[PDB]
This record gives structure tokens, C-alpha cells and sequence, in this order.
């Protein structure tokens, strides 16, 4: 069975999404890249992200394929405090501040800028993928959602690889 969720959230004035793919553990990074490969999160995330302004840390940045950076389709932003970072087909920023000025924004990493924009947001979309990777001294991490988010749980899938997971759809006021 599909979870049957409603998948509706109402927005106001400002909307910022997190959106992030975890291990069990929390584990998100490491190494500079992303320690599985899931196509239909990939398809997930470009799908919730198109058209829509994105925002991401400078290793985000360096961590994305070169082929699609800046990522098509979207306005890439990227924070960093070096004035004088090439993001070529993206715009640099130097303050959380000026990053979430577009109406609509989706925090796509990493760890650091999750952290720091977690305040702020209304949605969290994240990807639950069900493999036991430890977190390991220098990994990225998912921040830990306390009790003000609030939303469904969609059911466990299997990829056709067989590695498993699930989506979360979190939001608050
Ligand atoms: N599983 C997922 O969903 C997912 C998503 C995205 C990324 N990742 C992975 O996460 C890792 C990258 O995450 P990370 O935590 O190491 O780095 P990050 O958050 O992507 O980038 C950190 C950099 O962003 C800049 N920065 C951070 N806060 C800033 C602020 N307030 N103002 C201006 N600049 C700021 C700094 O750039 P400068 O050093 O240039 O000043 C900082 O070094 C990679 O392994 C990536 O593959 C995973
Ligand atoms: C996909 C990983 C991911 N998942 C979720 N749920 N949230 C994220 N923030 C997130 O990270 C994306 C930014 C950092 C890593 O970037 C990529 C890594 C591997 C492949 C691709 C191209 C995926 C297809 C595609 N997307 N847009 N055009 N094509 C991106
Ligand atoms: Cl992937």
C-alpha cells in the first residue's frame, strides 16, 4: 500500500524547505560525496527542488557532479565567506541572511547550512535510507528533528538495486 497521505501543506509569506537524504544514523556525507546511490531520491529531489531557488554550502557546491552544476533548472545559491568563489551559473552569498531572501527557498546542504537554517524552516523533505553506515569522524550529519515537526510517514521501498528506504514530509507554522 502507498502511504495514503494528503500530501498537502499550506505556505505563507515565506517558505524555507530542507531537504536531505540520511542514513539510520544520521550520516549524509562523507569523504566530499554521498555514501550510496539511490535513483528515486535523486528523482525525488529534483522533482521537489525544479523551479525553485536552492541554497547550498560551498561543499554542496564542490560536492555536486561538475555536469550538473550549477543544477539545471533552478536558481543556485551558494553561501561562502571567500568574496572571491567561482560558482560559475550560480550567484555567491555571504550570509545565511541574504540566502533566504527569495520566497521560496529549498536548503539543499549540507550539514553546516542545515544547522544554521533549521530556525527558519517550515518543510523538511527527508529521504530515510535504510542502510547501517556509523557516523564516522569527519562526516557530514542530518540535524535531529525535535517535536515541533510534525507530518507523514510514507511507507518502506525498495529500489531496484534492493537498498530501502522512505520519505518523511515534515512541516511546521
Ligand atoms: N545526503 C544529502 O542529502 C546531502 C546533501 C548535500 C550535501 N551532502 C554532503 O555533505 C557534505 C557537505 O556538507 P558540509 O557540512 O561539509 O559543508 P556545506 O554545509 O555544504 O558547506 C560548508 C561551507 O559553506 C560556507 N558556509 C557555511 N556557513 C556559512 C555561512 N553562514 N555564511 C557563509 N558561508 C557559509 C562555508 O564556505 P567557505 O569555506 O567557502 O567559506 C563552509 O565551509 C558533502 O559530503 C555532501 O556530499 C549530502
Ligand atoms: C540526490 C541527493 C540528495 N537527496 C536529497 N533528498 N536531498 C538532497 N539535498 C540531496 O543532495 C543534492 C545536492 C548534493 C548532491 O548532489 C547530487 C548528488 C548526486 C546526484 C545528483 C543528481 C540528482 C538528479 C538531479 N537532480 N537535479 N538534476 N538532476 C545530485
Ligand atoms: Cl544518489
Amino acid at each position: 500500500h502507498h502511504h495514503h497521505s494528503s500530501g498537502l501543506v499550506p505556505r505563507g509569506s515565506h517558505m524555507v524547505g530542507l531537504i536531505w537524504a540520511q542514513a539510520t544514523s544520521g550520516v549524509i556525507g562523507r569523504g566530499g560525496d554521498i555514501p550510496w546511490r539511490l535513483p528515486e531520491d535523486q528523482a525525488h529531489f529534483r522533482e521537489i527542488t525544479m523551479g525553485h531557488t536552492i541554497v547550498m554550502g560551498r561543499r554542496t557546491w564542490d560536492s555536486l557532479p561538475a555536469k550538473v552544476r550549477p543544477l539545471p533548472g533552478r536558481r543556485n545559491v551558494v553561501l561562502s565567506r571567500q568574496a572571491d568563489f567561482m560558482a560559475s551559473g550560480a550567484e555567491v552569498v555571504g550570509s545565511l541572511e541574504e540566502a533566504l531572501t527569495s520566497p521560496e527557498t529549498w536548503v539543499i546542504g549540507g550539514g553546516q547550512v542545515y544547522a544554521l537554517a533549521l530556525p527558519y524552516a517550515t518543510r523538511c523533505e527527508v529521504t530515510e535510507v535504510d542502510i547501517g553506515l556509523p557516523r564516522e569522524a569527519g562526516d557530514a550529519l542530518a540535524p535531529v528533528l525535535d517535536e515541533t515537526w510534525r507530518g507523514e510517514t510514507g511507507e518502506w521501498r525498495f529500489s531496484r538495486s534492493g537498498l530501502r528506504y522512505r520519505l518523511y514530509s515534515y512541516h511546521r507554522s
